[PDB]
């Protein structure tokens, strides 16, 4: 049905009683669709309860991973909470508000398979299309061939099938991966290749959304509902330092 495209003040959105936030949805478990077909995860727990916080009802968006940013700069919606990482190119394009959780990227192979970066030279390499995984494949140039996926739980059925010899992903989701296909003896998890820290983005210059998020944010730190949503998620608390 379309909808109205605009980047909105803090001000601007509280009028209006609603707080649009985009998502990917292919991503668990922190943005993903679930058994019955609807929009769940840490991501959206987390965002739901920003927006509480806020005092603004969430509308949720999602979109595919490489449109994020472009269609938050164009006024799609208000803010992206979708696992991006801080990068220097990114922030040229939007504004990191603080980092929501903490993590880092994997090399996962078959039992046996490539555990270290100086082991995929001459090897298949698996990665999702704009993100830090196809930057850290681009940065191992021994490579034979980087194939790039829309979405990366099909990077993973490739790994399975034994088109690719490696797949390079967030350290949480390649665990759950794991856990949930029951893989313990299928796939190897092996070097952290980097660490990031992981943030909710807003159109450039919109700073007024920006400093309420980041309160938001540190209020749900401050009062436990934070450590729950984590402890729900993870067993653990996952945000940085
Ligand atoms: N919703 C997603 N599929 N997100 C992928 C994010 C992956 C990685 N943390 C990055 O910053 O690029």
């Amino acid at each position: 049905g379309g909808s109205e495209f605009q980047v909105r003040s803090f001000e601007e959105i509280k009028r209006s009683g609603e707080i649009r936030i985009g998502t990917e949805g292919a991503f668990p478990p922190f943005n993903y669709f679930d058994e019955r077909n609807q929009l769940t995860g840490f991501e959206v727990d987390l965002g739901n309860a920003i927006a509480e916080r806020l005092g603004l009802k969430p509308r949720w968006i999602a979109q595919s991973f490489d449109t994020l940013l472009i269609q938050l700069n164009q006024g799609r919606f208000d803010f992206v909470i979708a696992s991006h990482g801080i990068t220097e190119e990114r922030a040229r394009a939007v504004d990191f508000t603080n980092p929501h959780y903490c993590t880092g990227g994997v090399i996962v192979s078959r039992k046996g398979g490539p555990r270290t970066a100086k082991d995929l030279q001459g090897k298949v390499v698996g990665v999702q299309v704009g993100t830090t995984y196809m930057e850290a494949a681009q940065k191992i140039p021994g490579i034979k061939e980087v194939r790039t996926y829309q979405r990366d739980p099909d990077a993973l059925q490739d790994l399975l099938a034994g088109r690719i010899d490696t797949w390079i992903t967030d350290r949480f989701v390649a665990k759950e991966a794991i856990k949930e296909r029951k893989l313990e003896n299928t796939l190897q998890v092996g070097e952290l290749v980097f660490q990031e820290r992981v943030a909710m983005a807003v159109a450039k210059g919109n700073k007024s959304l920006l400093d309420a998020l980041n309160r938001a944010l540190a209020e749900l730190m401050q009062d436990g509902t934070y450590a729950r949503i984590s402890q729900k998620w993870f067993g653990e608390d996952v945000r940085c330092k």
